């Protein structure tokens, strides 16, 4: 949603072979490129010019400082001239921030008429980037490679997506998840290795008793709550049997108290994701719902049944998208519709699903009965899901490693409204086809719990997997279950 | 603890006719009762017949896998038994296997040995065939070699049966956690599904609120008679012999014991964990309650450590019969002295009185800072002396490792009047510095299971059955060679 | 000429034991650091870098220690229980050597006054085990030193490790200049220079002999005369020229300083421009702490510089070596180490190094001037680093140098005699099996422990051949290591 200032260090590789007139000419070319790259597809993320690097020491220092400086979200290296890779070795080793090797070229076209030797010793990026690329593969460093002219619209989009990803990665690297209660009992995919997750992604995932959150809701001012119900009334379409001071209003007031208690707790521990479990709610009047839905809109990561993995992922996919319109939500594939041309999946968690995936209008604020958790009638936001190309991502623990499964799906506007369904919902046709998406998904072992996002590209999730050093398997338009099983087997071998 | 049998099974073939198979029956039917009497009638040794046919062998192995009462199978090839017959079987066999390489006759009847005797008591090469197929299929098997009357072989069978019963208890071990792991603690954390896959452990999180409910509706009658039992069993500090705020604190532990016992019996839980960071609804951190439940055979560990609580339950059921005693344990402080390098083991409150000296544990109630709660009632006592074993199970991410440290518990020559928690002193083998170094290199937890009763042979045999590395730190351990054993094991177990 | 290096002492704890107890830890550390600084001797330097209770504090500490080129190593000790997840983000980012000091402030248990507050302070015993775990779990390269902080055994290990970690910090920033290529058809001299830079950090760069021939001729004849003057005060030189070596010494010295080189290799198969194969020059430069090896052997040259830096402080002396000849005898079964010319005067006997000038067929150049001297005596170490293609292996053979029985009048080269453990036959067999080079680093001052600790920091197999080595066991260790390290 917001918070810490993140910049990206642009770096250019050269050598002392072509002397100082060439080092000035590359520095000139860079000092022009950087600000155009900034104000065009920037504003949000600062793009620092960290100089032309020729010295082994200079490179190694730069990398160390990039690792030390919390504000450096990533390094964007480009070899304008031939920069010998053995200088980058100790540097690339010590570089703990995500690196993008930008294989570009200052001049779009070749100036056929005037192409002296001095131009071949200056705009030679074509092979200075290849030399660098070799040390990249040799040292097996996880790097994004973007190729093309730097003014190119394709390249500026890839730089912009990559910078949003590397910010999501930096937020991940010190992500703080609070779990209220443990996993839903006997559930396997919601379980995981929390310490192994800190090794891989950095996630501090820490368990609090529900009594620790009750203590926070007991401390919430009735005034701040009352103001919040005012904001509800103005923002959402409360069931008419809920504006008069009824037990229904007091049930919406209780979610307001839970929202401001959660918000208070989360902010007091700098938590950006959390998890509630219905199997442990002792001291809550009702299951956190509208509160959780509002916090997710407010951009917090969340997942039910203690699912820290998909809650973390939700936060990561929310901060992956900040700028773009789409919206990102916690999701559970609940029911299929089988029709020849209209093969739908109805996704809608228990009751906690983020308004960011809602259509042009509505958010209706209902409060029907819930059986799960055995608590008071819990207030919720209900709303039809939007439409358009989307992404359904689960993160799972295979024991020895993590696997990110991503399903490209197309959200679809509901042709029929469903009056008795007292939870927000969204329909989607999964690529390549319901039958083959679900087959491949089950084969990959994807969780029941997913992160549904319009805004997050697949490229975005694959980049984040490359940085974080996990398999990222995708099931989309081109996915053949036959080939996909083989790709699962060969990845398993690669990643262990 | 359900009633557990071992299936004694003798391999042979049809080759030497049927009279020879009748003679093998004759030998077995003599051995199996004598073997029962040797190991004690605690764990039953069923005679499950002579297996010749590949179908018969498969059927036996399938039955032993399906039957929850079959804790283990003891195979012994009397005659050459062609191992391909056992293949289909060994794959389907899900219970621990002991390959008993024995022989009926102690000595060679030099005067009367004939072709008939040679194709009867040919177990010397019959087992070696069965040995091959074992190696070939990588089956988890205990190999016991010796005459079936040798005391060493009967000791190894008895211990192996206790371990195979402990493995059967592990395999459907239910653990209840009351609250999550101590926040920011790493070795406490683990893969609970990876555990269920390796060990079978049903490890499940319960809100503390679920437990307060059980305490809130516990009969005050039972509480008063239990507190009456406390005064009998323990030497209550005098301020707790009269009705005061002290003896009420002791009553509140007794409430926590009875509620816990109720909650654990209701869910067939054999082990459980607390955490001091989630007690909302408990008046005080379970102490005397947990200590007493631990004595009563329940597996326990604090700070949400299901791995050590499971290990404690398994390590207790490994001892059932023996009177040694097993406890949850933390290595708290060292004493450095040229000839008297000691380690003081304790917990916040929770250490089983089954390791206590024969002195009657003092039932005290001092202040405890941690968890920030009421003055908790706890048993205080000095640990016994003798050879003992400190075991920690850890998750390395991909797989588990059982670190065992042989130690020698020692009686404190200097009593400790102002330590309000029970404690035990031990000299760890081979020395404090070497043990500690080797332990830290192996990544062993602060939290351990201390047992007088459990052998290293039992924990190695358990790790064999569960298919986890078991690394041992004892007299023989050198830190040089230990670091290489860790390296070379890592590669094998990946 | 040695850059200053410090070690960042850090104590683990948590907030859990209130805030008074964190003052008690502060007090304990502030006492232990000075007494440990004085115990290891004002030579290493040992900063107290504060008590760590937060994950974000621990990450900060690691990141500064990696960034700061002055931090040679970090010494972590958990005074109380320090929940190990807080160290994870930090230990991932820590690129400097870690020693996990598993100690305790109190030697004895105060049996009388052991309150709950005491147990909530002197945890170490289980606070360190938690830390140990996360170390084993992340597979971080860590030394574990256990025992009380007043133990001589602990303070000795701390010193030894600190020496090792400074040599390692000098390895990571090591620059080697090669004056010509390897000996054409030689195998054990060739290796992966990029693989070396990735494993150790060695910027090993080839120069032409023409570059050094340009540098040699531009030396002041005034400094040459002054260097000749120093020779006949330091060595009992034969009557006499030698100025060629003194010229080459100052021309190399100029080249090495100007490129910040601490190690270099010459080859005798490329000397187009040099009047004679550098001998006395290189022997002087090695004595001055430069890493060297002949026949373009950068691996041994790096290993020599690393083992010189590992020894600095002790008066042992480290040299370049080639196992030249054996002597077979009932008991006195010994080896004669030497090289063409290039042996370090730091391994000499009673001093009085002769400065002869005989002919050297090998170079095909002018009879070169050299230092000749008998090798000292005492327990020593013979280390070669080899490339197996996919990784490096440090082979270390413990030897006992022994002072020569007879004289060697006709031998125009510096030499040393040693009995290899556990015997010549076995030590050699183990050596050929481990594929050790002809070229070694012989040191009196370097311990096997040092080389094992260095290998653990550098992430390479370190195979050891000592008294306890058995050739059967050894072969098994080679196979099993092979599987672990690849
Ligand atoms: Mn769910
Ligand atoms: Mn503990
Ligand atoms: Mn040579």
């Amino acid at each position: 949603m917001k918070m810490p200032a993140y910049e990206f260090w642009f770096v250019v590789g050269s050598q002392h072979l072509y002397g100082d007139e060439a080092l000035a000419q590359v520095e000139a070319h860079a000092r022009e490129m950087v600000p155009a790259l900034q104000a065009a597809v920037g504003n949000a993320h600062v793009l620092r010019w960290k100089g032309v690097l020729k010295d082994a020491d200079e490179i190694r220092r730069l990398c160390l400082e990039a690792s030390a400086d919390d504000v450096c979200a990533g390094v964007i290296a480009w070899m304008h001239t031939f920069s010998p890779a053995k200088m980058w070795i100790r540097g690339l080793l010590a570089l703990r921030k995500p690196l993008l090797h930008l294989h570009t070229q200052f001049n779009r076209d070749i100036p056929w008429d005037t192409i002296d030797m001095d131009f071949m010793n200056l705009n030679q990026s074509a092979h200075g980037d290849r030399e660098y690329g070799f040390i990249g593969a040799r040292m097996g460093v996880a790097r994004k490679v973007v190729v093309g002219h730097w003014e190119d619209p394709e390249v500026r989009e890839r730089l912009a997506k990559w910078m949003r990803t590397a910010v999501a990665f930096a937020e991940s690297r010190n992500l703080k998840v609070a779990r209220f209660g443990d996993n839903m009992r006997e559930v396997a995919v919601t379980e995981g290795d929390k310490v192994g997750a800190q090794i891989q992604f950095g996630w501090s995932v820490n368990g609090y008793g529900i009594g620790d959150l009750v203590q926070y809701i007991r401390d919430v001012s009735e005034q701040k709550v009352n103001e919040l119900l005012d904001e509800y009334e103005e923002l959402y379409d409360i069931v008419p049997a809920g504006r008069q001071e009824g037990p229904v209003r007091e049930s919406i007031r209780e979610q307001a108290r839970i929202e401001l208690g959660l918000k208070a707790f989360l902010q007091d521990g700098n938590f950006t994701a959390f998890t509630t479990t219905f199997e442990d709610l002792h001291g809550l009047k009702q299951l956190p719902g509208l509160a959780v839905q509002r916090l997710m809109q407010q951009g917090y990561g969340f997942a039910g049944e203690g699912d820290w993995k998909t809650a973390a992922l939700l936060r990561i996919m929310k901060v992956m998208s900040t700028g773009l319109q789409g919206g990102t939500s916690f999701m559970e594939d609940y029911t299929y519709h089988f029709e020849k041309g209209n093969d739908l999946v109805l996704g809608s968690h228990m009751l906690e699903v983020c308004p960011s995936i809602a259509a042009e209008e509505k958010p209706i604020l209902d409060v029907q009965h819930l059986g799960i958790g055995g608590k008071d009638d819990p207030a919720r936001l209900v709303f039809d899901g939007g439409e358009g190309a989307a992404v359904n991502a689960s993160l799972i623990d295979l024991g020895h490693r993590f696997r990110l499964i991503v399903n490209e799906v197309d959200a679809v506007k509901p042709e029929h409204d469903m009056p008795k369904l007292p939870v927000a919902r969204i329909l989607w046709k999964p690529r390549p086809s319901l039958r083959d998406s679900a087959e491949a998904w089950i084969l990959a072992g994807g969780a029941h719990h997913t992160c549904f996002s319009f805004a997050v590209t697949t490229e975005q999730l694959q980049d984040f997997a490359e940085m974080a050093g996990i398999e990222c398997v995708v099931i989309n338009e081109h996915t053949s279950v036959s080939s996909f099983k083989n790709e699962l087997k060969w990845n398993e071998v690669f990643w262990r």
